Parts: structure tokens; sequence; C-alpha cells
């Protein structure tokens, strides 16, 4: 009787330079009672070879985890995924991927860091740039507002740097935490990208060394300044022209001491999207889109000249589609190490974003594209607690304005000692997002106090509505829980203010089937997803921090196979000489399973690809959802033994049909039956799918 499992497979570092040591781990756990003694086997494949196998004898304890660990020299050939491979027999096997590439910038998997706590210990930054690392490959980092003001980043006493310093949302950030979070990434290999805007001041700029000449404005007379108002008469971002060369030397020279003070490997350049009727101090009418490209190359060219290994460089492409506001302008001239967009209104079904990742590639040489697109926006999704049926203290229901969700809400909630109390029962250890649907007419915002399992947490805010039955659920708290049942009380205390009425509590969660076709059509076109940060954090809105919702441990699970997929196949999805293949949806056959060519809803979407070495055919099961990429999904309606074929040219040489899926078999590559023949249609190899659930990739 000899049992466990192979809990975690990773590797030292995210990224390796042609011939690195790398050392795979296997994190294997004895189940059974008493110590185990085996043979631990590593297989370590570059697509459909195996390439490398290696073994140990080692002997785990009763109820232990130990930490099996291989070293292997990286192939000396640069830009080459491999997926490494550990079998511990009885007790389980895992894999990872392991990816050889000297630029990142070919292969950008990019995550983010939002949070500088002084309280941040070196162990949590370091901890949390590892988990990103090891689990889903990140190879670089976004830090989303870290800097003090917009344009004076790195907030000095003298030539002393201050130790902490407050950002423009009242966060305490620390330069220290900053610094340990840098070296953290340092240590995976990866690239830390420092956040700026490419046009941005705060108030009182003049008093900063900004010239108000430099900015933009709505009129020809310097009336009005353009800016962003952050509705409390004194927070402001004031904006100015990307072609003023005053300006230009000003902020690169800031984008240059983030470099060199911070030790950032680039710069994470943004911008708010599309301005209309721009003119400079002086009335000359700005052609606005086109300003982006020079300030990026000079910036581009002033950051190789001061550090050659630390020169790196994106921008937003805002409201990404077709022929987008700055889309082509940018994609086309500007010298970033890879494209980045962030995407809204404009590209919302798979085939619009597809066609717009084909665009970029086509622009830009087939640079790498990296796609901001936040999953399940604004839908309060999860595990709901109506208000109504909860315990209430000094509250009452009721149903006199509409807009509710059940049967009702709780009201009579304007006085100290009142409060309402669900009692939540969670399926498992983590995090979750309190997220309360509420009304308020008060007049300003409102007050209460959360508690959970009877201690204190947090004071909450309440915005203001317009009426009584406005109702909004942006009031969320993320905490972290023990599986099981908990109390959550909202209570009115002693300095708390306004009145409120509670629909309900979503425990606020992302949806994994939307989340996973998403993602596989986004690899299927040639880009990745900026989605994960902090330790296994989802963006779940613009604002990074933003916690309004939490990751459920099957979603992690699959987010994990799917990073490692893209990164053990990389050379058949992100290399530049991975191209579609010509015509369309007639060279592929699902017998009796109904298909597209161009991500139809409700149809098994293929896509077909090529290399100089290979044939692709990407399998996206739409099966049971639309078209639209961001909303949740369904779970697809599974599907088994698909006869296929696939449509050749009679020039096609062929010597095996390989599988792999981010949904099966821990993304291994299987070898699959097939057969050759001619029909009215043309020549063929046809198979059969043993299943499809979300991605299914065939290669050839
Ligand atoms: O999470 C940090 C907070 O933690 C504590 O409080 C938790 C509570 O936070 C909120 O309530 C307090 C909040 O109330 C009002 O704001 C509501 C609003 O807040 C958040 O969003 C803020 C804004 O985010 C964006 O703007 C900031 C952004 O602006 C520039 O960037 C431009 C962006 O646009 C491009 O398209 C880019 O691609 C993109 O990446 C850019 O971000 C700038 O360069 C950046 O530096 C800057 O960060 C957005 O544009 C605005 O629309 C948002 O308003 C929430 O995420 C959002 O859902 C919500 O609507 C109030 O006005 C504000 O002052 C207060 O902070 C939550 O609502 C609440 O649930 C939670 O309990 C702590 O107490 C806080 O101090 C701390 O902030
Ligand atoms: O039993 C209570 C204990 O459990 C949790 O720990 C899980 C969590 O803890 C660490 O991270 C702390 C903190 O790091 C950053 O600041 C992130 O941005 C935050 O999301 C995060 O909470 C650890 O390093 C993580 O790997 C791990 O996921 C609680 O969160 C603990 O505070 C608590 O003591
Ligand atoms: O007039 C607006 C009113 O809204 C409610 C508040 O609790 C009260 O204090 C305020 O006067
Ligand atoms: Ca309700
Ligand atoms: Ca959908
Ligand atoms: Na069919």
């Amino acid at each position: 009787m000899a049992s466990g499992d192979v809990e975690r497979v990773y590797t030292d570092k995210s990224r390796y330079d042609p011939g690195d040591p790398v050392t795979i781990t296997a994190q294997v756990r004895n189940t059974d009672s008493i110590a185990w003694t085996g043979t631990v086997q590593l297989r370590i494949a570059h697509l459909e070879d195996q390439v490398h196998t290696a073994s140990q004898t080692v002997t785990i304890g009763g109820g232990q985890t130990e930490d099996v660990q291989f070293t292997w020299t990286s192939p000396a050939t640069d830009f080459k995924g491999y997926l490494a491979d550990i079998d511990a027999g009885a007790l389980g096997s895992g894999t990872t991927a392991i990816d050889v590439s000297s630029d990142f910038a070919r292969y950008p998997r990019y995550g983010y860091v939002s949070e500088f706590h002084p309280d941040e210990t070196a162990a949590e930054s370091a901890a949390k740039i590892d988990e990103l690392a090891q689990d889903y490959k990140i190879n670089a980092w976004q830090f989303y507002d870290w800097m003090w003001r917009h344009e004076t980043m790195i907030k000095r006493t003298g030539s002393a740097i201050d130790s902490t310093w407050i950002d423009l949302f009242n966060r305490e950030i620390s330069w220290q935490t900053i610094q340990n979070q840098i070296d953290a990434v340092h240590d995976q290999n990866g690239a830390a990208m420092a956040y700026a805007m490419i046009y941005a001041a705060r108030e009182d700029y003049e008093s900063y060394g900004v010239d108000s000449e430099w900015g933009i404005y709505q009129d020809p007379n310097h009336l009005q300044q353009l800016d962003v108002d952050f509705g409390n008469n004194s927070t402001y971002m004031y904006l100015f022209n990307p072609a003023n060369t005053d300006w230009q030397s000003f902020i690169h020279a800031q984008y240059l001491d983030a470099i060199n003070t911070a030790g950032f490997d680039g710069i994470h350049v943004d911008q708010m999207g599309q301005r209309n009727n721009v003119y400079d101090y002086w009335g000359n009418p700005l052609n606005f889109p086109a300003t982006f490209t020079p300030f990026i190359n000079e910036a581009k060219s002033t950051l190789t000249a001061n550090n050659s290994d630390k020169d790196r460089i994106t921008y937003n492409i805002v409201d990404g589609t077709v022929d987008g506001w700055a889309a082509n302008e940018v994609s086309g001239g500007a010298d970033v190490d890879f494209l980045y967009s962030e995407i809204w209104h404009l590209s919302d079904s798979y085939i619009q974003l597809k066609d717009y990742i084909d665009s970029l590639k086509a622009n830009s040489g087939n640079k790498a594209v990296v796609l901001a697109a936040y999953m399940n926006y604004r839908e309060n999704i999860g595990d709901r607690y109506e208000a109504e049926s909860a315990a209430l203290t000094n509250t009452a229901t009721n149903n006199n304005h509409s807009g509710y969700t059940g049967s009702g809400f709780v009201d009579q909630f304007a006085d100290p000692g009142d409060a309402v109390t669900f009692s939540i029962t969670v399926p498992e250890e983590g995090y979750y997002s309190l997220v309360f649907r509420f009304a308020n007419n008060s007049g300003f915002t409102a007050t209460r106090n959360l508690y959970v399992d009877s201690a204190f947490e947090i004071e909450l805010p309440f915005q203001n509505q317009p009426s009584w039955s406005a109702w909004s659920h942006e009031t969320w708290h993320q905490v972290y829980l023990t599986p099981g049942t908990h109390t959550i009380k909202l209570a009115y205390d002693a300095g708390n203010v306004g009145a409120i009425n509670l629909d309900s509590l979503t425990l606020g969660t992302f949806d994994p089937h939307s989340i996973r076709l998403a993602n596989a059509m986004m690899a299927a076109s040639g880009a990745t997803h900026i989605e994960l940060g902090e330790d296994s954090q989802m963006l779940a809105h613009e604002y990074y921090p933003n916690r309004s919702k939490s990751m459920r441990s099957e979603l992690k699970e699959a987010l994990k196979q799917h990073y490692n997929f893209i990164t053990a196949y990389e050379n058949l999805l992100f290399d530049p000489d991975v191209v579609d293949n010509d015509s369309g949806s007639q060279f592929v056959n699902l017998d009796m399973v109904s298909a597209s060519g161009d991500a139809s809803p409700n149809t098994v979407w293929h896509q077909v690809k090529r290399t100089p070495e290979y044939n692709i055919v990407h399998f996206i099961n739409l099966a049971n959802n639309d078209n639209q990429w961001r909303n949740s999904a369904n779970p697809p309606t599974l599907h088994t033994n698909i006869a296929t074929k696939v449509y050749v040219s009679p020039d096609e040489t062929i010597s095996g049909v390989y599988l792999a899926s981010p949904d099966h078999d821990d993304n291994r590559t299987q070898s699959l039956a097939y057969t050759t023949g001619t029909d009215i249609h043309g020549d063929y190899v046809a198979f059969t799918l043993p299943s499809l659930e979300y991605w299914s990739m065939v290669y050839m």
C-alpha cells in the first residue's frame, strides 16, 4: 500500500539563457503512513521528441513532502520551449515548462505588482514573485502605481530617498518594498517594468519643474488644460504634449531616474486613450495620436543610451481594435519591445479580437502582443446571500424600492447598534471577495464597520447614489478564510455615518469557463494576456489593486496548466514564423460536431496555422457559449471521439499526428493513430480527437 501525489513541479527561473542550468523541482508528498522508497523519473520533451531522461532513488517519510530536484543544461539553441515531466510512479506525476529565451520580449508572459506596503516583508515580496514565476511562468511584471507623483516619481528630501510616500489614492508605498520585489523579479530572470504615464503630471506641477507651456488644451487660447479630475477639488492629473521636446526631456529623465535608482528593466508607458480637438499652448491643433510614436522612439534611444541592458519599453494602445485610435501608428512605427493593448468594447467578439491581433502582428513584423482584457468586468458573479434572509440586528426586511434581488432587502439601517449578519459557507481555503449590493441616497458616502467571525476587519465606504432605487455593488473587501462556515457582519458603529439598504452579499468569483476560452483564443491567435499578479490575484478592473473578485482553486489549477502549455509549445504559438495557413474553414471537418472556422457561437472553432517545420490545427470549443470573450460563460459541451479530417497539400510531408491540450494529461503530447486519404474535396489526414473541452492543438 504505497500512495501520494506530486503537488507542484516548477523550475528555478521563469526564463533561461541558452546553456544555463535548469533546476526542475517536483514537490512530492507521501500520503501513506510509512516512508516510501522508489525511483523518480525525469523526461524532458521538445514538442514531440523526448530529448533527455534522468532518474534518482529517493526516500520520502510518511506524511512528508520532499523536493525532488534534477539539474539540466539547457540546449544551446535560443528560443526553445520544452516540457519537463517528473514521474514518481505510485506517488503520481507532474509537468512544467522550461523557457529558453535570451530575450523575454519574444515570449512575454506579463504579470503585475500593485502592492508596496511598508509591512510587506522580503519573504512576502519574494514569495509572491516566486509563485507567479513557478506556477504561471511569469517572466515580466508591470509595477502599477509604485510612483509618488506621475511627474516626480521618486520622492526625495534633498538627495535622500524618503522611506515611504503617499500615492494619489492615499496608499502608503515603501521604497524598500519596491526594491525587494524588483530584486525578487531579477532572481527569476524576470524583467521589472515601471508603470508611467506618457504625458501626466499631478496638481501644482509648476513648482516641480514642469512648465504649463508644455501642456495640451481643449481650446486654442490655453484656457482649459486637459486633465483627469479625481473628484475632491485637489487631486488631478494634467496632460501634456508628447511631441514637446521639453516635456520629453523632463519625463524621459524621470524614466531614467527610475531605471538607475530602482533597478527597473524598462518602462510601461500608459495613456488615457482617445482625445479629440487637442491644441498645444499656442493654439496649434495637434494630430494627437501621431505624437506618440516620436515620444516612444525618443524615449527608447534615451533608454538604450543610458543602459542598453535596461532599455525596455511598451506603450498601451487603449481601446484596441482593427484601425483603432493610435493602433496602426504605434504598432507600425513605435520602437516598443512588445506590443500592449487594453481591450474595451470595439473588439467584443473572438473573431474581432483575432483580427486586431493579426493586424498588430502585420504592422509590427510580428512583435509579441500582450492584451489587457479585464475578464468578467462589472458582473456581480459568485455565491449570493440575500440580506433579507440574513440575521438582523435593529434592522428590518422591506421591498418598497425596486432593483433588489430575491424577495427584498434590509432597511432601517441608520442607527449605531444596527447590524446585518450573513452566515456564509465556503468550499475551500483562500481569498473570498466580499461584494455588497446596496442603496444609498444619503447625499454622501456612508460607512459601516465589517466584522468577520466577530473580529473587526475594516471600515467600508458606500458611495452615494442618485436615488434609493439606483443600486451599487462597488463596495468590496477581500478576506482570507478557512473552509466551512463564517460570519460576515456589516455593522453601524459609533463614528460610522449615512444610511443604506443592503440587497445582498456576493462572494466575487472569476469564472473559469470564460477565462480558459479567452486565454485559449488569445494564444491561438499569437497573443498573451496580462491578468495575474501579486499572490495569484487576477485583474478585475483597470485599477489593478481592485480585489472585487477572487480565483477559486480549479481556476488557479487550470491557469497553471494553460500558462505552462503556452510556454512548452511557445514555438508553435508565438515565434514570428508562425502564420495563418491561407484559405478558410473548408480545410477541416469534424464529423457530427458542428464547427466553424470563424469563431461562430456554439461551434467547435478550428483555426489552421503553419511554421516551416509544422502544420498546426487549434480546436477551441464554443459549444454551449457565444462569440464574446469577456463575459462569464457556461461549461462547454464536452465532446468525445470526434472523427476529424484535415485537408493538406500533396506537397506536405507527414510522419506523425501529435496532440496536446491544457485540459488533459498535464500538457503532454500524445501520438495519434491516423490515415491519409483522398476524396472529392482533396487529400486529407484522418484521426480521432479523444476529447475536446476548452482547447486542443494538433500538430504534424
Ligand atoms: O484598493 C486601494 C484602496 O484600498 C482601500 O480602500 C478599498 C476600497 O477602494 C474603493 O473605495 C475607495 C475609493 O472610492 C472612490 O473610487 C471608486 C473607484 O475606486 C477604484 O478605482 C479608482 C480609479 O481607477 C482608475 O484611475 C486610476 C488610474 O488613473 C490613471 O490611469 C489611467 C487608467 O486608464 C487607462 O485606460 C489604463 O489602461 C489603465 O491601466 C489606467 O489605470 C493613472 O495613470 C493611474 O496611476 C491611476 O491609478 C480608473 O480610471 C478610475 O475610473 C477609477 O475611479 C476601484 O477599482 C473602482 O471600481 C471604483 O469605482 C474614490 O473616488 C476614491 O478616491 C477611493 O479610493 C472601492 O470602491 C471599495 O470597494 C474598497 O473598499 C483604501 O482605503 C484606499 O485608500 C485605497 O485606494
Ligand atoms: O492563517 C492566517 C494567514 O493566512 C494568509 O496567508 C496567505 C498568503 O500570505 C502571504 O502574503 C501576504 C500578502 O502578500 C502581499 O502583500 C499580497 O499582495 C497579499 O494578497 C497577501 O495577503 C504569502 O506570502 C502568500 O503567498 C499567501 O498567499 C493571510 O493572508 C495571512 O495574512 C495570515 O497571517
Ligand atoms: Ca435582496
Ligand atoms: Ca462568451
Ligand atoms: Na461538422
